[PDB]
């Protein structure tokens, strides 16, 4: 549940290292409601605007971790394409600009979304 | 010791590449020539995963900024990829592929490391270009 996510972030994602963030602070953040977001997939318009979490032509505002669902990611100068799912994450740059990738929903998504402001606020702790 | 890959798996691999990867399009390489290439012993490779040394050098298929000149498709197994300017990390499995640009040294902006024993298709630039000439003759 939230334990898998906080464990994963603290272990794999530097900006959420326990050196920088109190585990209590991290979980309290995962709980705060604006961080738990959903993306409803309109299978009628697969390329609908709201399906795009990241675009190379749009500034990175937030870090995202996929809890549930699938996204298509084209990333890097080679623009390698992948189908990514739960516990893939994006926008660490937001918490440490436009990304070198595009990320599009392929299904309903449950997401953790953390803006630079929420992160910096959580550091003031 | 070198295991014979199932002929139907190599056929599935050929159909997949011909459909999904532009450098292997039938407009560039005939499906027959591609299948023949995928059957060559040097193209069928493995990574023996050393669980007592998970960062062993032979576990790395690609390394950021290190010149490379081969394409890889994973037939079986799991890899971790760290990619892009942010070095985002995620795990990939069977029938993911890498190094297309190495077939037009290219230096990738990703690192790819085995997380398990791997069974691989490995195509070098010279093997690819030789195959393009074979499609012509």
């Amino acid at each position: 549940l939230l334990l898998a996510t906080q464990r994963f972030l603290s272990r794999e994602v530097d900006v959420f290292s326990p050196l920088r963030m109190s585990e209590k602070v991290l979980l309290h953040l995962l709980k705060h409601p604006s961080v738990n977001q959903e993306v409803r997939f309109d299978e009628s318009n697969r390329l609908a605007t709201h399906h795009y979490l990241y675009q190379r032509s749009q500034p990175v505002d937030y870090f995202i971790l996929i809890l549930q669902g699938r996204v298509e990611v084209e990333i890097g100068k080679e623009g390698l394409k992948f189908e990514n799912g739960a516990f893939t994450y994006y926008g660490v740059s937001a918490l440490m600009y436009c990304p070198d990738y595009t990320v599009r929903a392929l299904s309903d998504l449950q997401l953790i979304k953390v803006t630079r402001l929420q992160y910096l606020n959580a550091l003031m702790a």
